[PDB]
């Protein structure tokens, strides 16, 4: 039956991996419980925000200061935002670990979300003073509105990079944030002046107000009201997009092709020599040497980029990033000397997003340390006028400069899945010019997975004026539970080599018994790499 | 910790230390319901009515259900001295049930403990809270090359590297059930062999053809075993050839 | 022999107390081999043994390949009625306990309450409270045995 | 076409990986090119064997060193033994890894093999003197002989205990043993004596000539005469077995079943105290305390031995094995020190078998580390008389003693396959009585696979006189083509844990670069364990 | 070395095993002692599981009014021949010989195991008995003494 009394779903998370010839079908399920409550107001606002912490008030850093501008302006409404998108949403260790081991390549395929077992209660004090009693009981009657919007007219703010998403553990209560966007602003900061040198000054900073736009969801798309007894659907997504490689490349450059010939050495740990006189093809009008530095080659891989990139925009400054690579070959370290060079990123995360302990944040940082073969980095290379036999003078050879050498022969790569906390999909801006690949997301899609919203309807009192000045409402709250299944197909991984591989593991900067839960329960999620395994490139 | 009883000292020269109860666990919000036992089923008076009229007996099939579910809160308001307390319903709330059939976890419900509903059937009964053990060493040396008569424990600890933790939510599906509705087990067949419900009082001498004897002649007179008669007797032995070997 | 540990919910007289029946197996006579008791000899012929070639007091395991014996039984109130193999190379021929032994035995049951939490659930791990509660069900089955 | 210059076969060693729902079927091509020459006589011979080295020859060590002993008398057949017993036949490192981190257990299924490009040429010297020359020409007309015993009517030699089998690595060259069997003969060696103690003696040695056992491969079995341009094929065979399982135990008697009731820890590193008062099943006539040491189980895990036990039968002394366990947890290590007990064993092995260096033998003792669950040392165990509420007293507790406690309440487990050099199959004795379960090999079989014997024919010169004292015969050594194939069949591992795995990699004593090729080309297979990853017992 | 299985196990023999009813022999395995220097005439060793069968005139024997022995040891099974006074066992197996301690040459143990290959008596011509009968228990024995 169906009514006050009956439950409207169930707990499925797990997941399930179907092997077929040289194909993985991955269904993941997730079943979380979401703890919300009454929105701060039932009205949307528009407000500008403070510069920041450590913005600089004061010209004694001469403007080196100023990347550190959250500044910005933005529409808040009442809604609160719930998405999957992350990998620790999806798999537990052990299954994020079953992926990455045994395919080769993975693409989501379809999607599905559910809401329901949905319960409403107010909060009533009685207590009078001091030892207050406080009566939580149902309102059997109160609704909870749900909005998914499927043709993507709200603007996109669920893009996980504050991840705030649905809770990795299953077992565990969740809470959404608050949906809000930004709003058209100028903010732009002149470090690099004519009349005054070494000093920072704002132009022009505010809203713009003559061509703003206010988008409410009410408008816009259609809402469901639902009661405790009754449930919600989503309806199938589809992806569509291209399958991730799952094995990291190591090889450069001069790791390509058909290698120098060489002489064999004749003794146990002896070296080869490279035969001096051969045919190739060489770089520039040189034959002597004929060296595997310069010879042909019909790619490139990996580019220079000018890093870090600050980029001022009518928002404010950015970064602009870099390919990713690892700079581990160039001395870099976890810990020692830390080389961020090879556009690393750090995570910022709580206890209910991977965190050992409640009331602090945990800091990741991944430099991408099994790309080596993309390294690029621009202060260490250098070029020269003219390329023969002859060695070049001190002029015409330029070390220290900072370039961009991204051309149509450049092959590179990207990040790759990060588990626990790294997005799954991203969406595509639309300009007549669509980005080429993700800095982040493994995958962009056109249309991305509909945005849903929640939020309580509000409880007025019996004193509503309509006159606007007085409208409480009883304080309320609600639980319901969220359900989602995600499917992935990807290939089959089998031995390329002679020797056993280095399975997936876990970082030299985890142990595992951090992972399992603790006397009190803590414990956090292991990142792992979604390309934790070599291959070649070419 | 140890136990109770589990020695400190060396008085005991290692004697005691049959008394350790350390281990390692992971406990689980979830209580464990089991009917194995032999109490749950019967009445005193059916056991005695299936152990006097049958031969063996084997289990066949099983099934079970929950229902008739009831969740409610309490609500102290007494505010002090004389303090009221109110158990009113909750319409909305779930209880969650988990059936393991592919028996995917670690498997707790023995009756070792005697930790089972309740044999009464008037009664009201109360389930053990679920846990089962992780790896753990511990070695304890009562027989030492240097030094005799102590006891010493070697490895002591959990071992973490490869520790194996399952929760309920991970392994199989978890039914949210509310007031009104139930919850059904499904059928479950055994597969086994019947036991026999006879005790056997014959030894090794008690089986098989007895010695020949001479029957008494009179009323409590005992007979007499024939000295020289066709035997199969073990090893090199004729004399006497007796029941024992 | 072995001991039952039992109290109040299980047959057991009266509250907040535990009772113990400790059974000796005392119907299975003809099974009764207790090593102190025995002996060995080196040479068995019409000779009786010297005090050397006897051995009375020695502790050994004479299971063998001759060996016919038999397990504990079923016991009232307390026993269990079944039991799960382990999966090993060699299972074990016989149980010490419960008398029947099964590969797959009936699946666990679990239950458990679902949270209900107050208002002031935070996300950050720190504050979780919940209001009490408890509650009752109805537990049936049905056992169906053939002899 | 078919003759002199028409090849009858090709070279195929790799392995396939067939995935289908919770099934894996692996199937393994191994070729081998096989070095064979002329038997050292055409005659059969029986011959007695001296005792060995390190047998004692005086009274000084008083028995302890009779345990060298490896007399023995055997009958010699022209005959070479070609088996590919073994796992590192079949199986590259990596696909080893493959198997044992995607399988739960397996069994093998099927096998055939081929022989083929047979090659037979003789040795000509005409130096006649220094500088001597050598020419090496085919003889067109000549025979390999090939017998494959398929109703098991011979003694069965090809155990692969002494590691005698077709070669691990695929591109190099290998060689047969001379098959041989024992001779009935008694050997049989008194260490305790009634007259003399601390002495030995020997009373029965010698040959048992009344009922000798002599049987020729020729009145038993067909034999195949092949020439150049013909080949041979074995035909199908079929295993029937059972699966062996690919995960170690680590649980013992106490990590199963329902644990103690405890009181769980407030705090962080905490720890729960047991409560006194509970429910209980114990053994005994105990109440107090009532303990997980003492409570009723089902079954007991593990059985002590006496070990090492020898065991002077009438072939001479031999070795009775214990249970395999690890002797990690009593403080053993591969460095420092090492305890023997657990049934652990040691692999002696050459250049043609996983070793590095051309020359020397290697050697690797495996204890067996994984399998902590199962470990009993009867010195460690004691037994007492009354086991009840008071502790035992100084008599009626008994320490040191050295029991068989294999009962029938014993649940145990076996080495499980051994990498690369563990036999893959055995065969059962016919006896009223079959070993429950197998000391060295996974799958005892009642007819194995059959063996295969291979065999010059003689190229005799001109003189043979008939008279028996002069038959020359031309030197004569040949090549074959060795193909086989063997499937195998398990099933689907999958992940039963919510935290990650430790998949199978190198033991500590290995490095990877060992394990690959070097300047000089000389690299030995790893060792891996068929059990590398642990599951619950019961 | 190595091997797959193991022929034969030692037993506390002869066991007197002092029964409910009454004393028994508890048997070992059937062997011959013919390679420890065994023979019918001379010095004989009755170690191997051996058995004497008494007769009469009724049953092949020669003269009527006396009964006749016959006692058999197993003299063609010479492969079994496991003889626990003869046994040792050492504390470690290495390159090393054990020292004098850690070596333990006299006791009398039970080594069946799970890799004993073992076999019977086997028929016994005239006065063997063809068939017997098993016990019924919950664990049968795994193969027989004398039928």
């Amino acid at each position: 039956g169906s009514g006050v009394g009956h439950s409207t779903g169930d707990y499925n998370n797990r997941t399930e991996f179907i092997y077929h010839g040289d194909e993985v079908t991955i269904i993941c399920h997730s079943t979380r419980l979401v703890h919300i409550n009454m929105s701060d107001r039932e009205d949307y606002i528009i407000y500008e925000t403070d510069r920041g912490p450590l913005f600089p008030t004061t010209q004694d850093l001469q403007g080196r200061d100023t990347l550190n501008d959250s500044y910005h302006a933005k529409v808040e409404t009442p809604w609160k935002l719930l998405h999957a998108n992350s990998w620790g949403c999806w798999f537990s260790p052990a299954d994020f670990q079953q992926m990455i081991t045994t395919c080769r390549d993975i693409a989501p395929i379809q999607m599905h979300q559910k809401i329901e077992n949905i319960v409403i209660k107010t909060v009533s004090k009685t207590g009078t003073g001091e030892t207050e009693t406080t009566n939580y009981n149902n309102d059997l009657t109160a609704l909870l509105q749900i909005a998914q919007d499927n043709s993507n007219l709200l603007p996109w703010a669920a893009d996980n990079f504050y991840i705030d998403s649905v809770g990795y553990v299953p077992w565990r209560a969740c809470k959404l944030p608050t949906y809000c966007y930004h709003v058209d602003t100028w903010n732009t900061i002149d470090i690099n002046q004519a009349d005054t040198p070494n000093q920072w000054r704002e132009i022009k900073k505010g809203i713009q107000w003559d061509n703003i736009q206010f988008t409410p969801l009410e408008t816009m798309i259609n809402i469901d009201l639902l009661r405790t007894g009754d449930a919600w659907q989503s309806g199938n997504y589809t992806f569509h997009t291209k399958p991730t490689n799952l094995a990291y490349h190591w090889q450069s450059q001069r790791h390509t092709g058909s290698c120098h010939p060489t002489v064999a050495p004749l003794v146990e740990r002896g070296q080869g020599t490279n035969i001096q006189s051969v045919n190739c093809w060489q770089w520039g009008d040189r034959n002597n040497p004929s060296s595997a530095s310069t010879r042909v080659s019909n790619i490139h891989i990996g580019y220079s980029f000018p890093e870090w990139q600050i980029h001022y925009s009518t928002g404010g400054p950015v970064i602009n990033p870099g390919s990713a690579f690892s700079q581990a070959p160039w001395g870099s370290t976890t810990e020692g000397t830390r080389l961020t060079q090879g556009a690393s990123e750090k995570a910022i995360y709580d206890w209910s997003h991977g965190d050992d302990q409640p009331g602090a944040r945990e800091t990741w940082w991944q430099n991408n340390q099994h790309a080596t073969g993309q390294t690029d980095w621009a202060p260490k290379n250098a070029h020269t006028s003219e390329l023969n036999n002859n060695v070049p003078a001190a002029t015409h050879f330029w070390k220290n400069s900072y370039h961009n050498t991204f051309s149509p022969f450049t092959a590179v790569d990207d990040h790759g899945p990060q588990y626990p906390w790294g997005a799954i999909w991203g969406k595509y801006p639309d300009t007549t010019h669509k980005p080429m690949m993700s800095a982040h997301a493994p995958f962009l899609l056109h249309g991305p997975p509909g945005q849903l919203f929640v939020k309580l309807a509000p409880n007025y009192t019996d004193t509503l004026d309509n006159g606007g000045i007085t409208h409480p409402r009883i304080v309320t709250y609600g639980t319901f539970w969220w359900s989602g299944k995600l499917v992935f197909k990807g290939k089959l991984r089998t031995p390329r080599q002679w020797n056993t591989y280095n399975l997936p593991s876990l970082d030299k900067r985890e142990t595992m018994k951090n992972t399992v839960p603790n006397e009190v329960g803590h414990f956090e999620l292991p990142y792992m790499p979604g390309r934790c395994l070599p291959n070649y490139t070419l």
